[PDB]
């Protein structure tokens, strides 16, 4: 007795895990293309015009990401806004014979990633006189990476930063060097443990005594995370840092997605089983 409602809960159990598959698999492709958008804006040939136009198709890809979590449903449940937590369903003929199906928040604001931020402990200078800089860049768990900077000695303390900012975007080790006029900033992405920055450090010797001098090093990364929600490309830092966050975001719904997919194979099995008694 029971098998016959059993067998239809089941099959429900099924459907609803399709149905939440079918929306993660539009939530993926959307951040795919925020992605792309993200890539394009990165880009340094843009205008400050150019990035704007591009958040503004990110901000649009963002409210759908909220749409899918909030209208995505499974009779009267909504599946993808936070409020699902984990469905019990009742697959055998005795009480309390159960395969559960959990669904997690997946919204632009539940979805983020974690990357690590520093900043240059002063301005660069100009740099009066020519010659070299050298800059170290000390990857976490290897040794340091060394590039090098010609200075012409004619370089206001803005164009000494942005040749110095090059400088260490050209070694691609992980790190990006962004200049507001003479203030260098840092991005790296997160080591291979998730727990500390790829990058610990950039530290400046003005080899070649240009003028330039060596405060925009630092010796400090430290754990930042966005949202979905928070990204924004209207800068190529936070062009940048979005690919950083959507990389994670992507492989959270990923995650989501492959429980859903293995859950199906149980209620397949069970079927199986049920059938055969």
């Amino acid at each position: 007795n029971g098998l016959n409602v059993a067998t239809k809960n089941a099959n429900d159990g099924i459907s609803l895990a399709q149905t939440a598959e079918g929306a993660l698999q539009q939530s993926t492709n959307i951040l795919q293309r925020m992605r792309d958008l993200s890539l394009q804006s990165a880009n340094g040939s843009n205008s400050d015009s150019e990035r704007t136009a591009l958040n503004g198709e990110v901000k649009q890809l963002q409210k759908e990401l909220d749409r899918i979590s909030n209208t995505t449903t499974f009779g009267g449940r909504k599946l993808l806004d936070g409020s699902f937590g984990v469905a019990s369903f009742q697959v055998g003929s005795a009480a309390n014979e159960i395969i559960s199906v959990g669904i997690d928040e997946m919204s632009a604001e539940s979805l983020n990633g974690t990357y690590f931020k520093a900043d240059g402990g002063g301005a660069v200078t100009a740099a009066t006189a020519s010659g070299t800089v050298d800059i170290a860049i000390d990857i976490t768990g290897g040794s340091a990476v060394n590039v090098k900077v010609d200075m012409k000695g004619n370089e206001t303390a803005e164009q000494a930063a942005a040749k110095i900012a090059a400088a260490v975007n050209d070694a691609n080790v992980g790190i990006g060097a962004f200049t507001d006029g003479a203030q260098i900033s840092y991005v790296s992405k997160a080591s291979a443990d998730g727990t500390t920055s790829a990058v610990s450090g950039v530290a400046i010797t003005d080899t070649g005594s240009t003028g330039a001098g060596t405060a925009a090093g630092t010796t400090t990364f430290t754990e930042a995370n966005d949202t979905v929600a928070k990204i924004d490309i209207s800068t190529a830092k936070g062009a940048q840092s979005a690919v950083l966050v959507i990389d994670e975001a992507i492989k959270q719904i990923d995650a989501q997605r492959a429980d859903l997919g293995a859950v199906q194979n149980r209620f397949d099995n069970t079927i199986n089983n049920l059938k055969n008694i």
